[PDB]
């Protein structure tokens, strides 16, 4: 048996953070704390009373500052204005399209939404708090957790070791530039699944020449979490 | 031999909890609500002062009613040429800022009620009679907080928290709906919660530094003998094991 | 035998603020 254990942490693989683009408050909050949730999945309302009716207000003046400015781009080709008047017509025209475009923007901010499919969980925000576009803190933070990372940090010696094996063929490949591995986990269990170790450097340390890569786990339960001390097994 | 029975150390925390903050400008004219009292959500807990409110909003109406007769009226002259495409323009204008000036000052006017977000208990104003409120000031008035079902937070090994898991699929724990574990509940005091609830699973945090995880149980609480903050232990009965070796 | 003790502290039944809602003097 040439069965090498390699010492792990579990680390989430795509994590995010639930901000609000709005001032307001917050009407709801839509999910469950500690549940999945898709990418562009809606997690709160913010209030949108105001900011529907501002947006509605400057449609209206839009439609109406459009009239003029083309009403008066036919008149002063009959000189029956000046072209300061049309000029200042185009003008106020142009300052509403502006106007419009933002208030459109607002008005979809009030729909907070999953930046990335994951699980999330506790919202550090409650319904009827209040938020504020560019504030300090995330409401909430959702986390890939399915497919999950280890990380395995190895001296670079190791690391050619193993590299040089998976080409000559001493270890079976789980795909282009990985080998297959298996994982033991804090309490000496076996984990059920098996998945990659990939070849790739993430972070090679400043002291040490130690290299980390990473394997990636299938988690369809939701058995493993980050933070977990564990092995990757190698053969 | 022995008998297996893990126990679960947590606190009590409310199921949901709600803030309740002012949307308009102006001086609270009652409170409206017993601090320490269970409210329903939409529930009005205070009124701000309507009066200019409702004034702007009667006035704004009146000015619909008069802007909207003109550009109507308008509308029809334009067609026979008895006015021109601006007066029609400056009228119809008019008439769309008397629309954005009603639906501004009705909103204005409905925030003057001032609601329960949720169904639960209110503790304390922290804002009094007479008091100013501010739209986006930073504090809130009062707290709504559901206790029936409560919960209570278990932090854990995530590594022990696999192992019950298994124990559930496995049968050694009893079921308590979908995912979750039966589980009974001991006070501070020692005494036995006479009621108990489903210990969920499913991970509300994780600690990446100790790697530890929440998951919570939800107790029924319907006669308010627990509160949050509780210290508590989530009691877990696996079972006895007949022929035993420690 | 006796009567508990539980310390405690006075405060207001009722509390209101008086505001202006006008501008002058």
């Amino acid at each position: 048996t040439l069965n090498t254990e390699l010492p792990g942490r579990t680390n989430a693989f795509r994590i995010a953070e639930v901000r609000p683009q709005v001032n307001g408050i917050i009407l709801k909050r839509l999910f469950k704390e500690g549940s999945d949730v898709k990418a562009g999945q809606q997690l709160y309302q913010i209030d949108p009373a105001t900011y529907e009716a501002d947006y509605q207000s400057a449609q209206a003046n839009l439609a109406s500052t459009q009239e003029q400015a083309q009403r008066y781009k036919l008149l002063v080709a009959d000189q029956a204005v000046s072209k300061q008047q049309y000029a200042d017509a185009n003008a106020a025209y142009l300052q509403s399209k502006a106007a419009v475009e933002q208030a459109r923007i607002n008005l979809r901010y009030t729909k907070v939404l999953s930046p990335i499919s994951g699980r999330i969980g506790r919202s550090a925000v409650t319904e009827g708090a209040l938020v504020t576009n560019g504030q300090a803190n995330a409401m909430a933070t959702v986390q890939q957790l399915d497919p999950i990372y280890v990380d395995v940090t190895q001296p670079s010696t190791a690391l050619l070791r193993l590299r040089r094996e998976l080409a000559s063929g001493q270890l079976e490949r789980a795909g282009d530039n990985a080998a297959k591995v298996s994982l033991k986990l804090e309490d000496g269990s076996q984990y059920p699944l098996e998945g990659r170790l990939e070849f790739s450097e993430v972070s090679v340390d400043e002291g040490t020449g130690s290299v980390t890569i990473r394997a990636v786990f299938p988690n369809p339960n939701n058995e493993l979490l980050p933070g977990m001390f564990v092995h990757a097994q190698l053969q």
